[PDB]
């Protein structure tokens, strides 16, 4: 039950490994704001 493609494509656009992302759930429960925060954090 991987996340929807509409969300994964975004990750690819900016370049972010969805797997590493850990918002609410790094699984079929990955949100759009999940990855948004990934990179936003910066470092």
């Amino acid at each position: 039950v991987i996340a929807m493609p509409s969300v994964r494509k975004y990750a690819r656009e900016k370049g972010v490994d969805i797997r590493l992302v850990q918002g609410t759930g790094k699984n079929g429960r990955v949100l759009k704001e999940d990855i948004d925060a990934f990179l936003a954090g910066g470092a």
